């Protein structure tokens, strides 16, 4: 029955982060994970999909683009050398994690938590030993799980993203259900290995989290690759019959079979709050079955926090990080500050184009009742993304016209996920467009089409 | 004969964005050009640079790390190709310069400008033929040439930027005079297609106006990459022997005779200050050779500007842009901004790794009595990078200690140039490392390590 001031359960990055913070703090702090450090993201997310995110853009280039580089000669790939740089990278990371908690002399508990009470947590320890610990704070970083399409199942050709990523070896064809940011990465990936793919998306737009024009963008460029997307279309059942899939879908009002090999879900996910005694905790769920919060990632229960997917406001790996931070900050009552409105965070998606956005889409923004100002500029118009190769897509930008703060930034094109730190910057410290429009951006950058956007919310563009 | 309340000298970046913005201000606008539209930049300087450096890098991905990526067979890069597709980028741009003054209902003239006084533009006209033009207001945007090492000529095998960039064959090997980013850039395309290359540096390091952490590493790649640097040696003399070229140069008192088929002069560029009457206008220049200003890029002459290379004070293109916005700005007494102490404005390299920077060098920094803070993050500890297969580099943040206060930002790193933004814009408008260390960055990118960056200029760092 050993005391921390903290106790951490899980180590995803929101665990695994909120933990340095409080020991940075001075609190005595452990994390309790059975078998994922650094999370999902670390082992079976974000560091092993953009790996083999990056070997497929380079498919992408040496098979397409390859006349028009000069560059001449039969090419092959392999993707089980992908599959396996992608886990050396992630455990190299994992690896990461366990210097981190040493450096920081946090205690790493290698079980599984159950509440016994608001105050003490039973271990399923990995050894088959079981321990408790008191704690006088809680920080819950328990993630989340894939949602399955109602009705199906898991089998040995319907898989979840973890199955899927953890295969050195690809179908010959799949249907992904969910266009969404992980099922267009998947897509992005198969397809350019090889893999037939199609896509299956219950809304009438690709990523339809994103601004139309965004989604627009990204169905053109995929249709370019040759991945089939589906929009408008229910899944309505997945029978697994061995050599085939079947996925039965309404569109139209009329019911049609899809086949392939393989089917990856990923229509969405869900908090995990099953099964570790929230209840004798004390700690209560939002109607949406996640762990209700206040600002500073505080439950119901005052000493007891839930930070990163288990949530729900935000399932990304950089805001469970920020939120860990909040809680950590909070405990110790250091200075911290509070996140605000979460659609104001950014977010990107890793295929090529890249997606990034942050805050309200335009007609989000109108629906809300500011007096919209937009700004787009494509890269058609920018020497980078021509001497790149890739002058695909443009910069979308929205904003309030009493002052120009801006409400949001929508961006598709090449690698311009690294693009949103002076957007969402600016929206945070109140600066306007027209301080932005006097940031000098270096030439030539694909950052210089913030800058025109910048010039076209306070007057005129100048290179457009 | 014909006046105008604006006559711009010059079509460069700096020539083409001034006429832009004094048009947009309603002022009548003119701009005399007798050669390149777009000037140095987008003929023959940053826009087919980068497309001739995007195809060089191209060669090393597959070179160097094919095997890593999973990527088999005998692959030819053919430099033809890549001299076209430059060549095909930079007529596209130069065609979107000619669309921007013809939206903006500006007068193009094309013919060489020469002073006739203070208010009198003689244009010796392309077609045969000369015009008078009269002006209430000048622009001079005249840009710069190249500085040859003293006593040595072009010739058949000796040739500047502007001979190199236009050819379409590459030869055996090459000695390259300077190790600024001009000449590490070239240095970068010509090896990747098989080059030999040595590149001579008077000063001690490479890239010597960076921050020395920065050319340490830069050096370090290069050397990997097969390139010879000789740094803290001086050229003497070179003579082009039709067959092969000598190139004496000296270290500590020692001469050496180094020979190669051709020699690039990329020692430094002087501004365009001869033959074109500056004298009959009454328009000064600085001990330097370069054109007096003020902040508000006017002459001595109040009513004549001076705007990019021509006032040697940043000779890169986002620069002379800038300037061209403030002298129109000025000009039409419209509300401006004045760039101030231009070393804190953002410039790059586009070789790879990527170098970036802007503001002061720790070393200068301290020696202008700062109390200095820095902070260093590799990215052997950014998710992204290892995912992206170029962990090498770091981001290196200067920061004065009373509040934080950013003085410089110095990156070396995979695509590195996109990062500036955010760090420009908080030094301008005054926010702090304890401002920047709370914006939110997208997981997993590179832009993350700024993040990490701004902790520890507050405090510690998490993931490192
Ligand atoms: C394929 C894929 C790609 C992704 N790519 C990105 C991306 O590019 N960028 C991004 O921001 N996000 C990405 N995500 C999302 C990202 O993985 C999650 O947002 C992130 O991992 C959430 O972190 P977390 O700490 O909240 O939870 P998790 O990383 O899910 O970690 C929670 C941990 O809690 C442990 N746990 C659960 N219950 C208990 C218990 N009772 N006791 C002890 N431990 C317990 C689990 O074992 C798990 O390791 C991706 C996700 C997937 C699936
Ligand atoms: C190889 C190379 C690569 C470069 N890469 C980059 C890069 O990546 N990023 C960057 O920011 N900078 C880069 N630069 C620098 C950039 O090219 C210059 O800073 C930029 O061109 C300066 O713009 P400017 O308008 O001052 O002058 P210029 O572009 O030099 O244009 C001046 C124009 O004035 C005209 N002119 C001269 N005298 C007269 C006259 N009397 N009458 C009429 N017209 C006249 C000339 O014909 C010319 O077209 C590079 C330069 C080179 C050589
Ligand atoms: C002093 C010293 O040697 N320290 C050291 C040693 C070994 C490893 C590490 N650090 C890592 O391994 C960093 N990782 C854990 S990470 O997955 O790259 C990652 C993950 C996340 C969520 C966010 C970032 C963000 F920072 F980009 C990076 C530090
Ligand atoms: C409404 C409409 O149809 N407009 C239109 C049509 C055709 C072309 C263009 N504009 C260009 O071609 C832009 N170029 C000239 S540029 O070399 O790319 C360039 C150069 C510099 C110095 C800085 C940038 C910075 F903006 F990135 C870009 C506009």
């Amino acid at each position: 029955m050993t005391h921390y001031d903290v106790v951490v359960l899980g180590a995803g990055p929101g665990g695994y982060v909120a933990a340095i913070r409080a020991a940075q703090l001075g609190l005595s702090t452990a994390i309790v994970e059975p078998k994922y450090w650094g999370g999902v993201c670390l082992n079976v997310g974000c560091i092993p999909s953009k790996a083999l995110l990056r070997n497929a853009e380079l498919v992408h280039i040496f098979t397409k683009d390859a006349k028009a580089f000069g560059i001449s000669g039969e090419v092959t790939f392999d993707y089980g050398i992908a599959y396996d740089r992608s886990r050396k990278v992630a455990e190299g990371r994992v690896a990461g994690v366990h210097f981190l908690m040493k450096k920081n002399k946090i205690t790493e508990i290698h079980g599984y938590g159950t509440f016994a009470d608001a105050n003490t947590l039973l271990v399923d320890l990995n050894d088959g030993g079981t321990e408790s610990v008191t704690f006088d704070n809680a920080i819950i970083a328990t993630g989340s799980s894939t949602r399955l399409v109602p009705g199906t199942s898991l089998s040995a050709n319907v898989v979840t993203y973890e199955e899927q990523i953890l295969s050195r070896e690809l179908p010959k064809s799949i249907i992904i259900a969910g266009a969404g940011a992980i099922g267009m990465e998947f897509g992005y990936v198969l397809k350019n290995y090889g893999v037939d793919v199609t896509i299956v998306e219950f809304l009438p737009r690709a990523l339809p989290n994103e601004d139309a024009d965004v989604s627009k963008e990204i169905e053109k460029q995929f249709k370019k690759l040759g991945v089939t997307i589906l929009t408008a279309t229910k899944v309505e059942s997945i029978a697994d019959g061995g050599s085939q899939v079947t996925v039965t879908v309404t569109k139209d009002g009329v019911a049609q079979e899809l086949k392939a090999e393989k089917v990856l879900q990923a229509i969405g996910f869900a908090p995990n709050v099953e099964g570790y005694g929230l209840d004798k905790a004390g700690v209560a769920l939002t109607d949406r079955k996640a762990i209700g919060v206040d600002d500073y990632m505080r439950t119901n229960v005052g000493h007891i926090y839930a930070i990163g997917d288990v949530n729900g406001l935000l399932q990304l790996a950089h805001v469970a990080e920020a939120q860990g931070v909040v809680a950590a900050e909070t405990i110790a009552g250091a200075e911290t500050l509070t996140l605000g409105d979460h659609r104001m965070l950014p977010r990107a998606t890793f295929c090529q184009p890249n997606v990034a956005s942050f805050g309200l889409t335009e007609q989000q923004a109108r629906n809300e009742g500011y007096d919209v100002v937009v700004a787009k500029f494509p890269f058609t118009a920018n020497a980078k993304a021509h001497g790149v190769g890739d002058p695909s897509g443009f910069v979308k930008l929205v904003a309030d016209a009493k002052h120009g703060e801006l409400l949001g930034g929508h961006l598709v094109g090449h690698d311009v996920a690294e693009l949103l730190p002076e957007l969402t910057l600016a929206q945070r410290w109140d600066l306007t467009a027209s301080e932005l429009a006097r940031n000098v951006h270096t030439h030539p950058t694909m950052s210089e089409a913030l800058q025109e956007c910048f010039h076209g919310l306070v007057g005129h563009m100048i290179n457009f």
